[PDB]
């Protein structure tokens, strides 16, 4: 269960092997800000979620969900650049 | 919440996707199996740990300790060769 920086430097570990074998690269600092973010709109994601397509897409639409009320510029520029690249590794 | 199952879906999935990348794979409710006592021997690895060699080779220090002080039938069948293969991939 989310709570911080639980689960952070695992989620970060995994999150950089998937990436990296599609040739892509993210700071440890950005991996972070977007577990960060990521739990605050989908903190059912660690608890109940599985690394599937179709809860990934539940995330993407949580996601929008947060920016459409709170707008654009209030969601890490590498939210949805990532949430998309993992998209595409779940296809 | 209080389900005593939090994390396991997440943990089922991303073990069966990176052990079927090595051509093996687990039964669901082995898998789950697996979990339950990686988080009975080691309940700070998802909490603080990452996928790396030094934290693995620790949550491998915490389940032989284990064996040696409840015999190796209180221990799924299928957590060492589990641990191992993730070893490996480390590596
Ligand atoms: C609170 O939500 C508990 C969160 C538990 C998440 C389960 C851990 C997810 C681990 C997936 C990677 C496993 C790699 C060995
Ligand atoms: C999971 O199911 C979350 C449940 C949290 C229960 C909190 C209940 C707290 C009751 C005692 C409150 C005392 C302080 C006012």
């Amino acid at each position: 269960g989310v709570s911080g920086s639980k689960g952070q430097k695992l989620f970060v570990s995994v999150l950089q092997r998937l990436l990296s074998e599609r040739g892509l690269h993210v700071k440890e600092s950005s991996a972070i800000e977007f577990y960060q973010f990521l739990i605050k709109v989908s903190p059912w994601f660690p608890e109940e979620g599985g690394l599937n397509l179709q809860d990934w897409k539940r995330v993407g639409r949580e996601m929008k969900r947060y920016a459409a009320e709170h707008g654009t510029d209030s969601i890490p520029k590498q939210a949805y650049p990532i949430w998309l690249q993992l998209r595409e590794i779940l296809t």
